[PDB]
């Protein structure tokens, strides 16, 4: 039987849930029955992708319906969904396909997460969790409650999560050391880089199978390039409020997992509102999308030279901008150096 602590083994579980990534498809009106979970490929991914930004092109250059409905039944066709006696929304404008983008990258992360569970050794000597646990390709260990990182933890959250988005309170249940196998040669180069700050990453519950197997990774050049603030990359948060958002918890399913990764961002380019960039000026590194608040920066405390920002969110300089909280980015994945991963529990106040 598995020699892994109880919280490990409770977590394996809780990312390999099947269930879980029925639910989310489901709640996303995928036709189970002609599209189920093993029928899912992401060469069929790819391709609603670029039938996405070709609506997308459509939208911006304003073709003439019949262009439109022709390529929303094509998309519709490929991915299947089940909205009964009414034919499916029609991707007419940017608010349509960039809801329809997001739901193919969990889709993807949810098809990633499959093939590594139906995916292995068939044996029984071994017990299934232990099994599993190997497929992640990380170590993962339990952070002592009574810890000095627990408590800086549980500080950061705590501080970062205020009020006024106080339609739930956060209650850390576990926290995770974090060391995906190899995630060291490859960020420890941009170790040499300043500017490393502790971040957050919020995600669902069925993309954390293939954050840790393969890390945090961008969005292919076919993907639409609409919703995103700043182009293709990884995006952090200094504000626990702020990534808390990306775990997608309800009363029903109240518990999501969060991220803590160590960034080696560099010169910043410091911007405002939505940006074409990608491409970093000459010696930047990285990408901040200055939000409305920011942790009060009097409260700052760097760990080895790892900044880590806990303080209690006050206005930030300027509010003429597009973002309630700070936003931070990075187009390299070795720029990436993920640290600790939180269980938490969401209780809502409705
Ligand atoms: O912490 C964050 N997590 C996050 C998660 C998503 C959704 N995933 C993208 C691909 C699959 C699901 C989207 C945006 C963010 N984000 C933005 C600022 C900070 C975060």
């Amino acid at each position: 039987k598995s020699k892994l602590p109880k919280p490990v083994q409770d977590l394996i579980k809780m990312i390999f849930d099947v269930e879980s990534m029925k639910k989310a498809m489901v709640e996303y009106e995928i036709d189970l029955q002609k599209m189920p979970l093993g029928k899912l490929s992401k060469r069929q991914i790819q391709a609603a992708y670029s039938i996405l930004s070709e609506v997308q092109q459509a939208v911006s250059q304003g073709s003439s319906d019949s262009q439109i409905l022709d390529l929303s039944n094509r998309f519709y066709t490929l991915i299947p969904h089940d909205f009964g006696m009414k034919k499916p929304p029609l991707l007419n404008n940017a608010d349509s396909v960039q809801a329809k983008a997001e739901m193919l990258d969990n889709l993807l992360d949810i098809e990633v997460a499959y093939s590594l569970l139906r995916g292995g050794s068939d044996d029984s000597s071994k017990d299934p969790i232990d099994v599993n646990y190997e497929k992640l390709k990380t170590d993962i260990k339990v952070v002592d409650r009574d810890s000095e990182e627990a408590e800086i933890i549980r500080k950061y959250v705590k501080n970062t999560h205020a009020t006024t988005h106080n339609a739930y309170d956060l209650e850390v249940i576990d926290i995770f050391k974090i060391e995906r196998e190899g995630e060291c040669q490859r960020y420890k180069p941009f170790k040499q880089l300043h500017n490393r700050r502790l971040l957050w990453h919020g995600s669902r519950t069925t993309n954390f199978a293939g954050i840790l197997s393969q890390g945090l990774r961008i969005a292919p050049p076919e993907a639409p390039v609409t919703g995103y603030m700043f182009g293709k990359g990884i995006y952090f948060a200094d504000m626990v409020s702020k990534s808390a958002n990306y775990c997608h918890t309800s009363q029903g399913d109240p518990i999501g997992l969060i991220l803590l990764g160590e960034v080696a961002l560099g010169n910043m380019y410091e911007l405002k509102h939505a940006s074409h960039i990608s491409k970093l000026p000459k010696g930047k590194h990285s990408v901040k999308g200055l939000g409305k608040t920011t942790p009060d920066p009097s409260a700052n405390i760097s760990l080895d030279g790892v900044d880590v920002p806990l303080g209690t969110g006050i206005s930030s300089g300027v509010n003429d901008t597009s973002l309630l909280y700070n936003e931070y980015i990075v187009y390299d994945i070795a720029q990436v150096n993920l640290k600790y991963l939180l269980k938490l529990k969401f209780n809502f106040k409705t």
